[PDB]
């Protein structure tokens, strides 16, 4: 039952591009990639080669193919303890999934700051550009379960655990700069509204159902994050190509005691990029694991995800200087008003070994701060601080979750807490209380100070009566949605209109659709009319006369809110499909692969069957996948080299591959006689921006394709796609 | 600094006698003691000295005396994460206790065999007299909760976890050679009957209630173990002075494949010794922790508990050679018929560091066997095999209970089981199933063989129909109870009669007492008449004429069943109370302590207050406890030195001390004017056997006292005690 | 039939003095004692007489004395689901005990006010002397486990669940009017110091050990409740003969919104009485269930615990 | 025991039998049924041994396994007839 003699079962322990080798556990694929946290898990990593198979109690098993029975056709005996241990462990493998963000994908890596930030914060991990902090990052969707799809329309989470020398700091962010609601008391209302409805548990991974739009129509505070979700922000191309945000105003506290308000940002060094809806939705069925898989392959290839941490900083005395409340998590701080200051770089460079042990059991929580940071009274953050510790008592089985290896600090931890289920740490301290004399009071409290100090909260003044009351300053709901809308490009605006139109078409009760369109009329009449037209709804004269909300502190727009208005393309780590034929022109393939290699763009070689085909010069080309097996949804562009085009000219899947890529606005390059495919997608002889064509694949041809890919999609083509039947 | 300047907060890290130092965690009290399992726990041991106090996330705490509030008289704020972590851990400290044997006390040690037993078993731990196997042993009662008292009347558990090189072997025994029931299906019935009754949850730690005796009266198979429980076996002096038994016939399997039937024994090398009932009951009140304390203090003093493992061996072809069924766990195998062959020695030499983490969380289970051992069809064992794995899923939170440090094998363990709550091990195997090619099928099965082989069950022949039926061969209930009774000394017999009588006096429904007396008449008429008399019950003519059960294989007694018929006393580790006065005769005290030291007998110096007193010759004597604080229940003998006897002669507590000790049959020694105390216990001028007396405390005075201590109690005193009001 | 001919297995369903009859479950001992809460529990009470023994899935058992085996001296078979269900349930009977107050004893009753308190509180259960509110009360020690002894020296808990028409109100009190510490953040320090010490888990049900007195000596805020615990308050004769206190200033709020500060008291109508130390300690060995027993038997005899 | 939290999962409403169920099992997490039986074991006299075993029979009888003959040695072996 064994391994093939050629060793082809085992992936090379070197960087390889996606598809070239089977994927593997990180410590086996990249054994020389280390950081302090990765090394500290060595106590619990378990190998396998050359070891005997045993029970969990260390007894070697002779026959792992049979139960013990009385005769070989007889009944199974209760004394078969080997069977019972094996099936007992299997019978209790599952733990509760996260209430929200159950679907997520994670990796190890490291962070360092560009310069010391000691003038603004005493946090140790931001104090020295050469002090490296390990991280573990989990990206996620929000609504769907652990087995739902990746490329749904949803908000994405972006949670980073920093293993700093002064404790764990978790920055528990999302990919939009605000949230749907203002006060954590309503969290279960909102989450229950977006989750599968309680009678039938439908729909999975989708806000396109009556209870979510009912809630939105009745809670206009949600409209800002709804605008982001209905935009292409809701359907990122990759976790490597979305922004991250900390969602709330926190504080930085320096050694002198000064508090500065801060909002956190992650900038993707691979640039901002998203899918289009039809593509995203069909990809949930063709590969529901697309983002998990693309993240893990990028790291195996060396395309390590990189992000730049950034801070918006607002002095304490400027708290009230905007036309929105800084503590309102439904409001963003426009970068035209407060720029993002670059802080440092995070690189994710190793996958886990065991998903369950490291990803499923990781626990992140925004109350895990360190000295040099603090909270504010944002009323959504305030409630979060309760939830993330509470929930782990069921999800991870008790209050020792910090002993599960991925969650352990690399900083020392010592205190008087004891016991609890599956307690690992064996305390030798004679004392389990303080103050004590019997252990001379150790471990001891530490005064606060400039470095290595105890935690003390900033002494914020509190003046007010005990009230359950929303601040009047939070009672504005339309200006930030309008600012977002006005900052999008015209194609982005169309995709927003199309997301609300598609979602509200799935709401069964028409009055809910009508009430949402009435909200949209309070944001922008052009948006509201365009959604209304798609729903067969006519705005009333009163709706037509609603006065638009005010500008936000004088801004008519802010281009940093758009995915695309300011070019930020990076093709490295992108992937092209190359459609083969049974006699490829090897000179074309050489030129294509050389130019892709030079820019770090990968290729997948596709055909109408698996196995190999041979080029004109005898080169044997292994086939990665069939046309149907790896659809155009999974790539950024498509190239069709010359050769025996007749082999694939009438293949329906090859033609459709080009029709789908064209509809989804992807660059297409056709060399030599592959130009015959121009007829399936109706390109005029003169050509069209977005379709690269030449007699051969050469310097010029590849440069044009790569320039297209740096612009991500061919937006100019949008008016041409309505008519394609694909 | 809160520790005192003279360092008297820290116990000496060397062997010290009971009461000389405060007790400490084992790795601090005896840092030099080691074994392979203690060494392997070092990775989870946590210190404390010189460390900062932190959260579990590694954040240093500045103020561990206050919650965070809005103003110093204000409300506590939800953002106080340090408070909520600390209280959340506290709030979840408790795990379910064990369904039975919840009260227990444990220590680390080691085992070695006297010679290789390879001719009868291939078990690795028994293959080489040089192979030392670490153990962890927990002793226990059965009925009461973890917070119940130690010196109750009950059966005692004796469970040994052997960390062998071929897996964990747990020997999960009790202190009697049989059990109350025959088939595991009745275990919940019997246990529910003995446990606190379900309306009101009374009584704790006692079988002296209606439902236990109802069950017994209706299930005569229980009478054998009930006889043991009603004897002084039910109230051992120490876990060091009781026997252990494995309860069932198991099998040894040698390398040739030969099966030999085996029952396991532990012989206490400190000898056999039990309390008397009034003393055991009163001690549950004066020190409900007395056995846990005596075990821990013995190990700290170097009086290490030692036991000799022994085997009764029966060839396969002798299965049916006895009057009873070897598979019937209500039958013993008399040592007169099958001698115990000595196998090896176990020494317990280190206390745990943290009771909850190593004691409460340890999981023992008799299915945990290794190659070279196997089961039989004993139908109580057979059902035990199901229970001990099952119960851990609630008690220890899931199927990873073998990853809790104390339960981890020291042998290698590798297999394809994954996940579960609390998963510590991070598996790097590319495969989680077999057969697999992608990891060359590792970890691999191992064929059985003479050493280091896989487990294979002995190929016992099974023949019969699928039945829920008791073997007719188990249907004899009275002969073994009668053999036990006839093997007891006359004073052991009196104490059996007094245990049934006291217990049945607590049964509220008189017909249950009558039904139990009827059962006793089937065992022995003298026993039944003596119990009936104490209950005011008269036997019928039919009861008087019940034929006694047959002898067991021609035996009418077996002296190995008695605690005391054959002297096996050992005084090392026993303790004497020395009653002081305000002017002790120093020469008496020097001779007493000199002789006690030479035999390794401890002493406690008692007085009417704490502090010190000064001897006649100026010597300062430090007081350990008051008369009331350390009652005679807690010692093995009492010595009163001469001196200013007037000081304590009219002290109620001092007189009562000697009356209590006298009643409980303990040796008492009086020197010089301490002979005045003879009047309080009604001793004649010519003296009596068991009371040592002389003008001074030497020549032969201490030899006489130590000879009385070697015989444990003064049984000839029994007729004199009913007159003393104590 | 295993019961005696003369019916003497079954206690009379009438009030009887301690020891006169075997004790019984309360709905069999006092079937006509009713309140809104006891009646609302009828949906889950299960009886037994004249019903067949079954699995939890409702299958009748023929032989509840044996496992299924291949031959009457054979191995037990894994297909014995009746055995496995019964032993599975037994194997999982225990739940974690309470972190503190694990040892306690409880009964049902009712509460009624002497007059309307509407001038000082709008709490519905205090609005009219006709308002009868069911209660369930649990008395407890603090330190010891659920199987520890009753007559230890300790503080006692006195917790009352009021089932009101406007919600559950729990008045969760003790038998002294103060506590050992000032701020909740030190609760785990104090409780760890009084509980059995962590190396060896001794002593059970006692403050008489080094870590408790080490904490007290270093935290003089504790001295007031330490005085109460060292007095005979710490060893009551009965849960019927000790005081209760709500420990804290709470507020009453009336219909007009006026707040009045309040501290709560329970006054035992059987009066105040305690043991002496030697008797209490010995009694933990002679009858560790003495207070649980005395409470149950008092209610069975009609000596109903009453508090104002 | 992990999925539904303990051994009282038959008391979760959808899983409850409509047939009567009565036995001596007690306690467990989430226990709903409040048993009034003075006995929680059998055989007992204090509740006249109820609830009682029921012999097998044509209708409303107790469960008894079919007395299939078993004959063989204790083996971990696949039957050749399965190969
Ligand atoms: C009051 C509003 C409120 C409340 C009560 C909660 N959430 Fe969360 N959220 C919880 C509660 C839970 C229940 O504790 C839970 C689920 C399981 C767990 O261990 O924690 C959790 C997960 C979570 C992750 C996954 C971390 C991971 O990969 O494991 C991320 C990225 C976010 N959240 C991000 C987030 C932001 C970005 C600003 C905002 C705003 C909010 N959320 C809102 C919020
Ligand atoms: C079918 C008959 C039957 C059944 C079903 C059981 N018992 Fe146990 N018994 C269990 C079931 C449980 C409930 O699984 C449990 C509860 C917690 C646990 O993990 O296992 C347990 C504990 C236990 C200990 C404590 C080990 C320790 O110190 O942690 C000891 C020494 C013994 N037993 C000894 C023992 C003997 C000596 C031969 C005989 C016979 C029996 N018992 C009878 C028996
Ligand atoms: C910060 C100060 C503090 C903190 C944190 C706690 N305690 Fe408690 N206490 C808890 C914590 C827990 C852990 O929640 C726990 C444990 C299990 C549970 O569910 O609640 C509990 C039980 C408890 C009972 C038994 C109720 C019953 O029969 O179940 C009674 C009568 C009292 N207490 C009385 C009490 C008073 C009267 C003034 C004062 C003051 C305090 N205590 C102080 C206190
Ligand atoms: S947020
Ligand atoms: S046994
Ligand atoms: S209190």
């Amino acid at each position: 039952s064994l391994a093939p003699e050629d060793g082809s079962h085992r992936p090379a322990a070197e960087p390889t591009p996606p598809g070239a080798q089977p994927t593997a556990p990180g410590s086996l694929k990249a054994p020389d990639t280390r950081n302090e946290k990765l090394n500290s898990l060595e106590d619990v990593r378990k190998g396998s080669e050359n070891y005997a198979l045993t029970t969990n109690q260390g007894v070697r098993i002779a026959d792992d193919q049979n139960s013990l029975r009385a005769g070989s056709r007889g009944p199974t005996l209760l004394e078969d303890f080997i069977l019972r241990e094996k099936i007992t462990h299997f019978d209790h493998e599952r733990i509760p999934e996260r209430i929200v963000h159950a679907r997520g994908s994670a990796a190890h890596g490291y962070f360092q700051p560009y310069k010391s930030l000691s003038d603004i914060t005493k946090a140790d991990f931001l104090s020295d550009p050469n002090k490296i902090t390990p991280v573990f990052v989990r990206f996620s969707t929000v609504q769907g379960g652990a087995g739902s799809a990746d490329t749904v329309r949803d908000i994405r989470g972006f949670a980073t655990k920093f293993y700093t020398e002064e404790g764990i700091f978790d920055l528990v962010g999302n990919n939009t700069p605000i949230f749907f609601i203002q006060d954590a008391h309503k969290f279960p209302d909102f989450v229950h509204a977006v989750k599968p409805e309680p009678h039938w548990a439908i729909p999975q991974g989708q806000s396109a159902h009556d209870t979510f739009w009912d809630y939105v129509s009745l809670q206009p505070e949600t409209l800002h994050n709804v605008m982001w979700a209905m935009s292409d922000r809701g359907i990122p191309r990759s976790y490597r190509t979305m922004e991250g945000f900390g969602c709330h105003t926190f504080r930085l506290i320096n050694a002198e005691g000064k508090a500065t308000f801060v909002r956190f940002h992650w900038k993707p060094l691979a640039g901002k990029a998203s899918l289009v809806w039809d593509e995203a939705q069909k990809l949930t069925g063709r590969d529901p694991d697309f983002h998990r898989r693309e993240l893990w392959e990028a790291i195996e290839a060396g395309d390590f995800p990189e992000y730049e941490l950034g801070f918006q900083l607002i002095p304490e005395e400027d708290e009230f200087k905007f036309d929105f409340d800084l503590l309102d998590p439904t409001k963003l701080i426009p970068e035209e008003l407060v720029p993002v200051q670059r802080v440092g770089k995070m690189v994710l460079n190793r996958n886990p070994d065991n998903f369950f042990a490291e990803n499923e059991q990781a626990a992140f929580h925004p109350g895990h701060i360190v000295p040099g940071l603090d909270f504010t009274n944002d009323p959504l953050l305030q409630g979060r601080l309760f939830s993330y510790t509470d929930t782990q008592i069921s999800r991870l089985g008790g209050p020792n979750f910090h002993e599960i290896p991925i969650n352990r600090p690399t900083a020392p931890y010592h205190n008087f807490q004891r016991d609890g289920m599956h307690r690992m740490g064996i305390d030798t301290n004679p004392a389990n209380y303080e103050p004590n004399s019997i252990n001379d009071n150790w471990p001891r409290e530490t005064p606060p100070g400039p470095k290595r100090g105890g935690f003390e909260s900033y002494q914020e003044r509190v003046e007010g009566n005990k009230v359950r009351e929303r601040s009047p300053s939070f009672g504005e709901y339309y200006s930030h949605p309008r600012l977002f809308w006005l900052s999008q490009t015209p194609f982005e605006q169309r995709h927003i209109v199309d997301g609300f139109s598609f979602e509200l078409s799935k709401v069964v009760r028409p009055y809910i659709r009508e009430r949402v369109v009435d909200q949209l009329a309070h944001i922008d009449l052009t948006l509201a009319q365009a959604v209304a037209k798609n729903l067969g709804i006519e705005l009333t004269d009163d709706q037509l006369n609603i006065t638009p909300p005010p500008d936000v502190n004088g801004l008519k727009k802010d281009p940093s809110l758009s995915l695309y208005a300011i070019p930020d393309g990076d093709v490295k780590g992108r992937v092209v499909a190359i459609l083969l034929n049974d006699e490829v022109r090897s000179a074309d393939l050489l030129a294509i692969l050389k130019a892709l290699k030079a820019k770090g763009v990968h290729a997948k070689l596709l055909y109408s069957r698996m196995g190999e085909v041979t080029a004109d010069d005898g080169t044997v080309l292994p086939i990665a996948a069939t046309f149907a097996g790896a659809p155009s949804l999974t790539v950024d562009a498509v190239i069709v080299p010359a050769g025996n085009i007749a082999d694939i000219a009438d293949n329906g899947d090859a033609n459709y591959y080009l029709m789908e890529a064209y509809k989804h606005l992807k660059p297409i390059a056709l060399a030599g006689d592959a130009r015959k495919f121009k007829a399936t997608i109706k390109i005029a002889d003169q050509g069209e921006e977005g379709i690269v064509e030449a007699d051969s694949a050469d310097g010029s041809f590849m440069d044009e394709l790569l320039t297209l890919m740096a612009a991500h999609r061919v937006w100019s083509r949008i008016p041409k796609i309505d008519k394609i039947p694909a």
